[PDB]
């Protein structure tokens, strides 16, 4: 019963550290994301009246009916390229969601498809971070014997092995592809990016999805792109598990800082 | 960290690699047999609509219709309703959207209904995400262990009917994980279903598909609760909140376990090879 308390307290700390987490996103991303949402407000509802006046054979009452139509529409996307795309967007769990089942029975074998599929993908990328674990591991093992030489003391050494593991990681899993992206996708610098890490993160928006739009693309894009998309899933696991592991050493320092300062606080009040 | 078995395991990872290679093949060609007749039912149906009126508007310059549908299309990926009807929207980023959509972040589950379009907000996005998925596994592990320990209690309290009727020790535990998927099943799938069936309006399969999408994470999109322009009960967007939390808990589990299944099967399929090629014809 005491350690189930115990339990309590501390789920109930990292919930409303949570909710705090989302109250404090949520006013930042009004602040940035409403100014800019009434520039491209004014936008549409301006190529509207212009577009009725620059046409005024067109009927008013008649515009709205196409726009009807048109977002009922939006309720070949299935050849073998595209359904391939989705069933790996699927046991990804990158759920871009451009295309998705409108069949029922396509629904149903959706369902059974996920559930089937994200457990198998899961041993194959576990398979994956395992090998480059090795092949990383073979290195800061070499780099080891080249640093213990001009040195004293240790400790020190485990955090430039963390800072070599996210420097490269970052310019061949993120840094790299970006720039391919770039160049292949005609995205922005910060659009490459921001796909990087909400693809490799299993976010997955789908407002930027490469090998999507209407670009020639080669023969060997997308399955480099699929490539990429294995290691680099391994890889943004493993740094978000350790940003965990970060967070779980500042949340001890900060309870041990609190302590610091409620014991250091405490007597001032008796002088 | 050496030795000959890394040998053994790039045997194992790669005939998984192909199995899912196969999986992904198969996948691809069964979906297709599916939604691509109903692709082209709606296909040809649009581009009438589109003709009918190509004709019946001859004052239009029809290479600016397509050019009109660029920018209207383009900005309902911002989510426009450009109507005259109802000349007067709510805002797509107010406090309360704005809080889902973090919410839809940190899940992982990504909706993609609503995006970020100004730089800062691509940058802060790509920060959050980075802090915020591995504090929110943290959250999800704490859900996970209450719901875990409280149906440990639940179980504790049926064990009385256990030493009795035929005692034995592992077929107990296969009933146990029966107890998990049923009640789980009745509870964060099937319940929630109904209600998204009744509220949101959406039918019996729709209602099982958007639990599903949500509750793995993936979350195409195509199906948000609480999502459209609708009343809703003010104490209903925080019960699905609720139900994000136990759900993702639940489905975790559930996910771990059929892997696990996987497993055991994956080894009998070794062990049928091997009976099969040394048995060789009979
Ligand atoms: C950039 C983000 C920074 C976030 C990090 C700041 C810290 C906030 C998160 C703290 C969550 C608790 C973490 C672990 C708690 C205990 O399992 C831990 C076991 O190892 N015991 C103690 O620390 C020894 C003392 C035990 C503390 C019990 C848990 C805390 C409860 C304190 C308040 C009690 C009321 C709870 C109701 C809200
Ligand atoms: C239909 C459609 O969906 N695609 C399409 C086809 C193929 C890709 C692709 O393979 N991108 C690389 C890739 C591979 C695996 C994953 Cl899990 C993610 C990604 Cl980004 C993308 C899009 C089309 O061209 C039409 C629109
Ligand atoms: C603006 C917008 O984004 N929403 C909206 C607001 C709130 C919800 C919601 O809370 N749904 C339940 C829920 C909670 C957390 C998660 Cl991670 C998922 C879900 Cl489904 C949905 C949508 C609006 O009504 C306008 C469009
Ligand atoms: C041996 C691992 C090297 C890491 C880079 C290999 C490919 C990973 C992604 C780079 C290419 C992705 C963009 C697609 C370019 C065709
Ligand atoms: C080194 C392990 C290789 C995997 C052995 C074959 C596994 C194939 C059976 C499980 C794969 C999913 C099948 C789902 C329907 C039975
Ligand atoms: C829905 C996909 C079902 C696919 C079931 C069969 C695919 C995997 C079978 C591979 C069998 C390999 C035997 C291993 C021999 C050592
Ligand atoms: C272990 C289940 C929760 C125990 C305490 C119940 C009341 C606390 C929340 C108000
Ligand atoms: C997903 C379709 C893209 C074209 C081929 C990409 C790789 C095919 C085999 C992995
Ligand atoms: C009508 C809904 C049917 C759902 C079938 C689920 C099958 C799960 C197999 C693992
Ligand atoms: C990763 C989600 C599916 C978990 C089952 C796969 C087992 C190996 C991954 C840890
Ligand atoms: C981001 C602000 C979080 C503050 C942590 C409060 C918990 C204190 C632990 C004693
Ligand atoms: C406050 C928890 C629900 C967040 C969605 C915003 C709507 C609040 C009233 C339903
Ligand atoms: C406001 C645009 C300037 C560049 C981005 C600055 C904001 C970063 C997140 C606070
Ligand atoms: C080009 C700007 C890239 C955004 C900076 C990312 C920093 C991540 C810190 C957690
Ligand atoms: C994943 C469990 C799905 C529950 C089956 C739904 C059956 C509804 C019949 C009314
Ligand atoms: C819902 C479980 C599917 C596997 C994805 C878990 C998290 C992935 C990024 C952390
Ligand atoms: C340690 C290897 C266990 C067997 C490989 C994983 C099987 C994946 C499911 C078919
Ligand atoms: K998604
Ligand atoms: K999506
Ligand atoms: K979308
Ligand atoms: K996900
Ligand atoms: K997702």
């Amino acid at each position: 019963s005491a350690i189930n308390v115990m339990k309590w307290k501390t789920v109930s700390t990292i919930f409303l550290v949570v909710v705090l987490y989302l109250i404090i996103g949520a006013t930042v991303f009004k602040a940035l994301e409403q100014p800019q949402e009434i520039s491209q407000r004014t936008t549409i509802v301006i190529q509207r009246e212009k577009f009725l006046r620059a046409h005024p054979c067109v009927s008013d009452q008649e515009l709205d009916e196409l726009i009807q139509q048109i977002v009922a529409a939006i309720n070949s996307h299935w050849d073998l390229g595209c359904s391939f795309f989705f069933a790996g967007t699927v046991i990804t769990t990158i759920g871009f969601g451009n295309i998705s089942p409108r069949t029922e029975g396509g629904k149903i074998f959706c369902i059974i498809y996920a559930l089937l599929g994200i457990p198998l993908f899961g041993f194959l990328l576990a398979g994956v971070g395992d090998q480059l674990g090795t092949i990383f591991g073979k290195g800061i093992a070499k780099v080891e014997d080249t640093f213990i030489k001009w040195n004293v003391s240790q400790t020190k050494i485990r955090i430039i092995s963390t800072i070599i593991f996210i420097l490269f990681g970052c310019v061949l899993f993120v840094a790299l592809p970006a720039v391919i992206f770039k160049h292949i996708e005609g995205w922005s610098a910060l659009d490459a990016i921001y796909f990087v890490v909400i693809t490799l993160t299993t976010i997955g928006f789908g407002d930027y999805v490469a090998g999507g739009s209407d670009i020639e693309y080669l023969d060997f894009y997308k399955p480099v792109v699929w490539f990429w998309i294995l290691v680099g899933l391994a890889y943004f696991a493993a740094v978000l598990s350790m940003i965990g592991d970060w967070l779980r050493v500042i949340a001890k320092k900060t309870k041990e800082a609190v302590g610091e300062f409620r014991a250091h606080a405490a007597e001032w009040t008796a002088n």
